[PDB]
């Protein structure tokens, strides 16, 4: 299971934690939670940074392993997050629409194993899903998880461009997980993030009603930067995320139902 570390020898491994991206010489990644750093370690390139049992009880391709900590060492994921690959970030070429469809259905598998266990994820979102050297899609960021039994909570948590209305008003309920993978779902076909501040609308969710309205087609967001991408399939996607975002918790359909249809639409 779980190797513990001392302070000192990640130190070392990460080139004392040197805080240089990696593209310049560097170890440096950094979230609200801590900062990510390449480490090597015999010969494993690791990932480390500043729940244990969700690790311990979550095993699975589609979820970042847990390797150790000293505090958390993960297995280390080349090709990064979604939200950075679909942003093409530091010069990386556009996903294709294959490779697209074989990471929404891997992060569906990945909620889907999470469901069936029980647990919650409550931060799913492209910046929580891993690629490795592969572009499998590893869930990762089980801090804010919790087991299931639907529950309230005074201590709101998530990240808002991509939260469910009932999570966001203090629900806990794998159906917000859905909505949010619904939210992904999206980024995947448009290419766009979530929350852009200067654009119209800043709120990815919104383009749902654009389409509803009839005002918009999903052609017209379909992301440009691809050419392997049929209209059949892409409306097959989008239908699944458009059921995922109804904006009533027992009118989404659960990620068995999320998962079949993605599996059907290829
Ligand atoms: N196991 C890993 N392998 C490779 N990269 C990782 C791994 N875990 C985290 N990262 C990267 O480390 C950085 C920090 O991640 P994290 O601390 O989870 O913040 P975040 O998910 O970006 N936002 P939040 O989860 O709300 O704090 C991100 O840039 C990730 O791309």
């Amino acid at each position: 299971r779980f190797h513990s570390f001392s302070f000192y020898e990640l130190k070392n491994v990460t080139n004392n934690f040197d805080e240089r991206p990696i593209s310049v010489g560097g170890n440096k990644g950094e979230g609200g939670f801590g900062v990510v750093y390449k480490g090597y370690v015999n010969n494993t390139t690791v990932a480390v940074k500043k729940e244990i049992k969700v690790m311990a009880k979550c095993q699975h391709e589609n979820l970042v392993e847990l390797l150790g900590f000293s505090c958390l060492v993960y297995v280390y994921m080349p090709n990064g997050s979604l939200l950075d690959r679909l942003s093409c970030l530091d010069g990386t070429p556009p996903l294709s629409w294959h490779m697209r469809c074989k990471i929404a259905q891997g992060a569906a598998n990945g909620i889907n194993f999470l469901h069936e266990n029980h647990h919650i994820h409550r931060d799913i979102k492209s910046a929580n899903i891993l690629l490795d050297e592969a572009f499998t899609a590893k869930i990762s960021d089980f801090g804010l998880a919790r087991a299931s039994e639907t529950v309230m909570t005074s201590r709101i948590v998530g990240t808002t461009a991509y939260m469910a209305p009932e999570a966001l008003r203090g629900e806990i309920t794998p159906k917000s997980d859905i909505y949010s993978f619904g939210v992904v779902l999206l980024e995947i076909i448009t290419g766009l993030p979530a929350v852009d501040e200067h654009r119209e609308p800043q709120l990815l969710l919104d383009i749902k009603e654009e389409i509803e309205d009839e005002e918009k087609t999903i052609e017209d967001y379909i992301d440009k930067k691809m050419n392997d991408a049929d209209s059949t399939s892409v409306e097959a996607m989008y239908s699944v995320a458009s059921q995922c975002l109804h904006e009533k918790k027992n009118k989404r359909p659960d990620i068995k139902k999320v998962q079949q249809l993605l599996q059907e639409m290829t």
